[PDB]
């Protein structure tokens, strides 16, 4: 069987996509983020707290003839970004473009931070990292990608983001259509939980490609590309009046600039992401100082290759036995 959904940006700068998700019987639909740096399925609920809830559509297990409690489950989880929700568990009939799962962990959010109440067009996450990385408990429960897998034609999925335009999210099949040239696979280690995987280099604009590790993963729920700080002290002395401010928690450029391409390194093939692309608008609204889409990795621990960097390319994860990442031009 096979699975076909379009992720759409949630605004126009593309900070975040979502993609309708049936849950329940009748369906409920909800749209989700689709991460894969996570391994929760978790929604806005008829149990969150009424002041946590601005505008989103909530699923209410009462309303479904297949929902089930899932006695005793717990789940608590803390992003990246600071940004935490937990609660209780049941479980239910899933559906993703017409790929359906029966009994699917959906995490109940009872509390929710901030952030998740200010963005009233995300009704929840679709979590895709490995099951390893889920924080239900005592009993840890699988992804949809994990629950499909057995009943997938092939055990894969892909991600097609669109730069300010809808994607496709497809699961058991690759679209030979979706891009050009040929893709180019890369090992994955699994060790963390994440789509973790080694770049070999970069460029800056028409520069030399530089040939060096860098180990980081494949994460759909972030917004910007996050790497070491000389690759990024590189990229952006390379604009003119770009700098890093704290007041601001990143690196700022003039608005009038053009910003030069970036290019990262898949095995020997080559990935450009277009310097629009990197653009991430005013830091406030009239201001003229603009965000970068390249950020430092220093802060964090870990190097993101984020939708900055995947809505450039169609990109395959391989779920096999050997998982595997494959990159390519479209």
């Amino acid at each position: 069987s096979t699975g076909s959904a379009t992720t759409t940006p949630i605004d126009s700068l593309d900070d975040a996509y979502i993609t309708p998700v049936q849950i329940g019987t009748p369906a409920q639909t909800l749209n989700l983020d689709f991460d894969t740096g996570s391994s929760d399925l978790w929604v806005f609920s008829s149990e969150t707290t009424a002041s946590e809830v601005d505008g989103q559509t909530i699923y209410t297990p009462s309303k479904s003839t297949t929902a089930k409690l899932l006695s005793g489950a717990t789940w608590s989880i803390s992003y990246g970004d600071g940004s935490s929700s937990s609660g209780d568990v049941y479980t239910d009939t899933v559906s993703v473009g017409g790929l359906t799962v029966t009994g699917q962990a959906v995490e109940s959010a009872k509390k929710v931070s901030s952030s998740f109440t200010e963005d009233s067009t995300i009704d929840g996450l679709l979590g895709l990292a490995f099951s390893t990385l889920n924080t239900v408990s005592p009993t840890q429960q699988k992804t949809f990608f994990d629950n499909a897998k057995a009943s997938l034609d092939s055990p894969v999925f892909t991600a097609d983001l669109g730069y300010h335009a809808p994607g496709t999210y497809n699961f058991g099949f690759i679209d030979t259509t979706a891009y050009t040239g040929s893709i180019t696979y890369t090992a994955v280690s699994t060790k963390q939980g994440f789509w973790e995987w080694t770049s070999t280099g970069y460029a800056v604009g028409s520069g030399t490609f530089k040939s060096t590790s860098i180990d980081g993963i494949a994460d759909t729920g972030t917004t910007l590309l996050y790497l070491p700080a000389t690759v990024v002290s590189a990229y952006w002395a390379q604009v003119s009046g770009a700098k890093s401010s704290s007041s601001v928690g990143g690196y700022v450029f003039p608005c009038s600039a053009t910003l030069p391409s970036f290019t990262f390194g898949v095995g020997s093939a080559r990935i450009v992401i277009p310097g629009d692309y990197i653009d991430f608008g005013p830091i406030s609204t009239g201001s003229s100082s603009c965000f970068g889409g390249i950020q430092s990795s220093a802060g964090i621990g870990i190097n993101i290759f984020g939708d900055v960097a995947l809505k450039a390319a169609f990109v395959v994860f391989n779920g096999a036995t050997t998982p595997t990442l494959g990159f390519a031009s479209k």
